[PDB]
């Protein structure tokens, strides 16, 4: 009802991790949902410990409480993985190019820290920091886009804090640069990263790490909402 018309994932939204290039793990690392890498091989999937399922469609990990899935698994897999990197991409440049509703620009002069952000589009040529915790308010269907033409940084211990009935959902972040999630923060939204996606030591992800490079993930918690 408020902001813009919700990015659509595809398949790649059957996934809480998703790299072309790898995910790599240290420490006491815990995802809830599935994690894929394409078209990079298994072999770019570092840390897990993966155990390959009989059917060699799939691996299991301690660390995931769902599949991994990789390029070089057996069929269908090969196929679902291309399918949904695709389906990435085109959400990445999709929620780029949202035009309506008329964003804002230039908030904060890309430093949100301590702000309260209503449904819409904002857009930054630069990058973004958030030094403080940040809330977004809005209701259970409404929609926030945040297209980043570098960097997204969230300071240690601090948090994207959700009021109203926002739900991670219904949040993306659209990031041409590395995201980095300072360690202990918490954040919530969709990550459509041109680069890395970079978890530092405990950070939280509440929604989604969509990476066109590498996702790394030090004692950190990723979970789908």
């Amino acid at each position: 009802m408020a902001g813009p018309v919700a990015v659509v994932l595809g398949t790649a939204g059957n996934f809480v991790v998703l790299a072309k290039s790898g995910i790599s793990t240290t420490g006491s690392t815990h995802v809830t949902g599935d994690i894929g890498v394409s078209p990079a091989a298994a072999s770019a999937i570092t840390g897990f410990g993966l155990t390959m399922d009989k059917s060699n469609t799939f691996s299991r990990s301690s660390l995931v409480t769902g599949k991994v899935y990789a390029a070089d698994y057996h069929p269908p897999t090969p196929h679902n993985m291309t399918t949904a990197v695709s389906n990435m991409e085109t959400a990445y440049t999709a929620a780029a190019g949202v035009t309506a509703p008329a964003p804002v620009v230039g908030l904060g002069a890309g430093n949100i820290g301590g702000m309260t952000i209503a449904p819409g589009v904002y857009k930054w040529s630069t990058g973004v920091t958030i030094p403080t915790n940040v809330t977004l308010a809005g209701g259970a269907n409404d929609v926030w886009i945040f297209q980043i033409a570098q960097t997204l940084d969230i300071s240690s211990a601090q948090k994207v804090i959700l009021s109203g009935g926002a739900q991670a959902a219904n949040i993306f972040w659209q990031v041409a640069g590395q995201t980095t999630l300072g360690t202990t923060s918490v954040f919530n939204g969709t990550i459509l990263d041109l680069k890395a996606i970079v978890l530092n030591t405990g950070a939280t992800l509440n929604g989604r790490a969509l990476s066109q490079t590498a996702v790394t993930l030090d004692a950190s918690t990723v979970s789908a909402s």
